């Protein structure tokens, strides 16, 4: 990166300014997932794509999930799954297992890569502090609601308690469980509880890792894909994307009809996906607005 | 409990009041382990042992082990220690099973039982805000010093920090793993780290939950039980007491020795041990002063 | 108290959790008179229990009487009295007597007694800082009102002046005199002052202190004694009471229709009964709501 | 003061101004006594005075005296003195007394003079918040030391409490009675207690109300009067001076030797003395510097 | 000044404590100009009162014109005027001048001669840190309006930021030239933008130094000259008034209209005229209420 | 610039990260001057460079320089020089018209400029709120020390009130004129000024935009330009360099002995040199270090 002329290196450097002036002093929620977590090189970057953010005064939020790892934890512990629909029953041995590996594990791979760059990062989870309540979600298989255990949506949120830690300097890496109004510890799609804290916190963006380019209006058509879209004619679209695709669009729904300006879908699999995103044109996201 | 005349209810109450004027406002440091940890009804007065003291305006900060937690995972996923002496070898995989059970187990509990009081608990790890660091202790075997892998003392502790969670009314629940100085994280001895954050935090007193009555002079003669003794002639004792005795005292010597005003060894299987050691007089414990 | 079992020692201070929590950080007045203040054991006592208060992040505020010193005063001086119904005429020159014994002399033992526990302690009127004033009373004998002096209720009180001494850590030790929209200092009925106070500051409780067991339905039917009463049923008794009760069960009426959630009347003649009242269930006293 | 012309009214007010800047955020104490305390028209100029002070941003702290008064209340209450030399032996009694005058009544009057202002003042003694500690003091009559009971001076300040009520834009008025290290109240010579919380706020200037012109050289030659006068050459005449007169000018030695930069004794019979010092060249007074 | 008696010194100093009570803490926007600026002795006094003021917790805020100096640097440099009605045309080049002089010339001054009396004075403009906005404003010459330039009339005010300084102890001296929405620089009048802070800052009052007495009625009819006038039948007068009395006229209207309790026309030609008009009741102004 | 591949344009982003980490929070000065100030394509990338820092929490200091335009001011407006040397006698005229220009015209530029990004820029001289003062320089023509008029080194800083403003998220655009101890302003080099303000400030970085590429050992030898030397060895060259060069380095000297860790010269005819110099390896600049 050596033989570009210093003149280009300056400009590609200016045209940050009117995102760092939009995102100066603001809540940034980014969902975390995918291959930008499992390679090195995307997880290094994207976590000093988090210190970026912080030493220009954004305030970043990070939100993870992990359902490979539970799934991985659970074949080595050799405990049986049951299945309603294609969904696993989080029984109490279950959501101990998930919440051992995405706060004892995958939260501290995080943690620590982002503290490679300063004291920044902390992992919580909604038992901390009472930062977050869940109440329990139903799922409908094949048309009827069923019960899957112990999994739910977030319910409500500590705003200030949460405001305080990003004052502090602090980047919140936020594991996707939390107690029920009885103590009950719940697991909640990260998807979903991203979209919750975005709108909660009155963040300006929810950046959302995901493995693919952008929203194809009509996958696979190449012609399809799309830089921008609003709510009303994304929420018309919803009931068409593949299985995978549904819980990315309906948090940026919830997030934005929620008042959260906008919503990104960014491809996990560029390296430094976050800065692309946010700094320059060249996205190759998609927002949505309403 | 009925039955006690009002007269004398009072009396008991109003015998905390040189001990509540003692210690508000202070740091009182707790390591947590021992059957005050694995019986419901020790742990649940545990949890609200630490409530009382944070609605009286005191700050405790907790620390805890699970030595036999880890070793119990361990078994269940078919991991094959390598034993020094009578150590484990900490390997990166024993290292990341251990973060795992502290932080993403043991820990959780913790915090969900204090916080069925309010919204007062919340789990750290050297990791998290570069709290605290470690450096890679070696043990001695038969004579000889000897490495067991990713193991270590605390080094230093982020005093500031720590310092403004208390003040914010939260009351740290501290699992003992931490970066060295290149970002390996080590695992710490629970008693060895109390003490070191103790002494950091400038506390008022360091409590060490245990399984006995107090420390013995010459066990097991019941003539040779002690209320308090200095550190000069305990360190001189030492060399004699059984082999998990040793890191009980050896921190209760760290601690007084680094400034401590009051280290105490008391008896985690009395329900509500924490409360009886100080606000009464009665106390089965074993104090250490200079 | 020292052969009493070191485990139920524990259960009674386990037992104030509950309202240690739900006062922490409150406003609670008390009014102090009676027998709590004239025997040494009881005077003393009520001081320590102030200092309790204050070393457990309560917010004690006082109002205290002193009927009985002003009229030897008096007597003392041989100004010779003035009556109407059972009144004494509160002249310039009784006003001036009583102010020099309420603020000068009674306030100042109860002041020097909590102040053996720390600087808390803190006298002040209406006066000082124009933190309350007075509207001139009037009384109504054997059918009609009439004027017997300077005598006033508490009319407007400097509640944010007066919450930030609580906060410093003092406690106020108020005497009932204050100012006239003229500046004509006038006093005030302390059971009366008291209530007005608790309403002001949005006070959690309000404690009486009284010589009595508590209220009696048909005095003196040991069978009439109560625990509890709203404010709709005790106005429903009020014209039948003894005359010195009349003013305790008004201010509890003006105290909890204003807004306390609870005030109560206690036993002064039991040493401590403000812990038993607050911090236990053996509670001798009566306990009013709306 | 009608038919003064508009264009010398501007320049009496134009010379203050380096005196208002010399005085802007300082601290200045006032003993206050004498007749400017006991006729109307010169106390309520006092009052005003301290006001002004106030709505200038200047800090005036009060200090008041009251020795004919506690006479007067002894011997209307028939209480028999004591005397050795020309001394009372202040008993427990007498100090009952003594402090029931003083802080009940004169330092009443004090308080609502300057509240007809604004809610400025604020009466204190050492008992109050532990604002000031007493020291048994002892004097020599006819050349041996003798003890004349609870009489004492100044030991220590609570500096820093004190100094938050002034920046609160309180004017504290001090009654001079404070306790003893066991709790032991004392009544303090207010020239003394002056000086002593002068040297202890840091005070700008000692400001001294008396019944006099100022000092005299060899009195009663009109040709000794005195404009400013440094401690040394001051010292050297205190053996001479008349017995009222000691006082006034042992307390401006101690506190302008302690670092106070002057401190001034003025006429307290003249209407507005305090304005005249401070704001105007015209002073009748003398000042005291090293 | 000498020869006047020490106790008339006083009692005009006395006579200003309503006021000092009326105008602490406050904001008063004072418009200088005419020979207030030009004469030695009265800039002299004028930059004293200033220093008054903040010696006294008053905050004063500083408005300046500067028509003749524009004049006279254009005819330095030889810029042709052009001119409809009797007003020139500010071109580019003739704001260019008028910015140059008022911000460079005329206020520095003014902050030179208060800053002899401490760190007090500190200049700005509607450009620095955007505190205050412009609008293009257009003028009627013998009845069309008409376009002569940038000249414009005060748009939006950052009340807050204006604020903050003056509460860290500074004066603002205002140039009044501003930026329009487009970032254009105008001159504003500075009459009119003297009425538009204070209203905008919630100024106590409004002070206009002007030459002249005060508001005739009919002029030149010695019997009418007035004290005191309401908005309502001021502005029944106002198309009567000479040419140049206008501006100081419609400035009281739009600030007494817009909520500042009174604006004033004071003689800038008398020496200290804001002290005779803040502190005394020898006022030669006239003051403007509804 | 928009066929640049995405993924350079993010890694010339993440290359900025340890400058970004290493400037956050921290005082960057900047001397400002040359063609950067005369071309509105790079004046403007300058202002925009500016809002960048601010938009990062840097904290930028502007401190301009102006020869030219003065000489051009005096010459319209007829003003004879007189000359030692080749400087320029600064009469009390001349520096009306130097403090006229630099803080009237050139500052006011640079303020309009910047202020199109945000409410940040803000102009000062040593006069405001005495912000710095001056004492007389002499200089030294053909061996004689000689007399220039009023034209000074900085003396004192006031640095906190200073810092003060930079925290406010304000940045100081700085005409550097000031007081001397008598009130006599002065006009500085602003080369020198800026490396005054630099070290009482504690600034990270000193940025002196010149008009070369960078410091020339031997000039005009292409084979001997710099990027980077320390104190020492720049001392032992400075007698050889260009005349225009001298102010340049000197100042990077006095900056760099005084503690700031480096200054730098850089390029001011490239287009966003700042960004350039601050956040990648490819300057054109040179460094200097002790
Ligand atoms: C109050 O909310 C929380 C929750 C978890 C936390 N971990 C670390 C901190 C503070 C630091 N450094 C913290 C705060
Ligand atoms: C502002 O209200 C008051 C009234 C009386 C007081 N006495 C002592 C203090 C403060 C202390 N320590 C105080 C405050
Ligand atoms: C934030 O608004 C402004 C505008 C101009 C200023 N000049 C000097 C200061 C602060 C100081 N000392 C200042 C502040």
């Amino acid at each position: 990166i050596e033989a570009l002329p210093t003149h280009i290196k300056a400009q590609v450097l200016a045209e940050a300014l009117p995102w760092l002036k939009q995102l100066h002093g603001k809540v940034v929620v980014v969902k975390y997932g995918g291959n930008a977590m499992t390679d090195d090189t995307l997880r290094r970057a994207f976590a000093a794509d988090m210190a970026f953010l912080r030493n220009c005064g954004i305030h970043p939020v990070v939100v993870h999930g992990g359902g490979p790892q539970i799934t991985a934890m659970l074949r080595r512990l050799g405990i049986e799954g049951d299945f309603k629909g294609g969904f696993r029953v989080t029984t109490p041995e279950v959501l101990d297992v998930a919440r051992m590996v995405l706060f004892g594990q995958v939260g501290r791979e995080l943690v620590n890569l982002i503290n490679a760059h300063g004291p920044y990062a902390v992992g919580i989870t909604g038992e901390d502090a009472q930062l977050f309540t869940a109440v329990r979600r139903s799922v409908t298989v094949d048309g009827v609601a069923t019960d899957i255990g112990l999994v739910g949506d977030v319910d409500q949120v500590n705003t200030a308690a949460m405001l305080d830690l990003v004052a502090a300097g602090r980047i919140p890496v936020v594991s996707t469980l939390a107690p029920d109004a009885d103590g009950v510890v719940h697991n909640i799609n990260a998807d979903t509880a991203a979209a919750a804290v975005a709108e909660a916190l009155g963040a300006e963006k929810l950046l959302m890792l995901t493995d693919i380019d952008g929203l194809y209006t009509r996958w696979p058509d190449r012609d399809s894909l799309v830089s921008e879209i609003d709510t009303g004619t994304l929420a018309q679209l919803l009931p068409t994307l593949e299985s995978g695709m549904v819980p990315k669009v309906e948090a940026c729904l919830r997030a934005v009809i929620g008042g959260v300006p906008s919503a990104h879908i960014i491809d996990g699999r560029v390296t430094h996906c976050v800065l692309v995103e946010l700094f320059t044109d060249a996205g190759t996201g998609t927002k949505v607005v309403r």
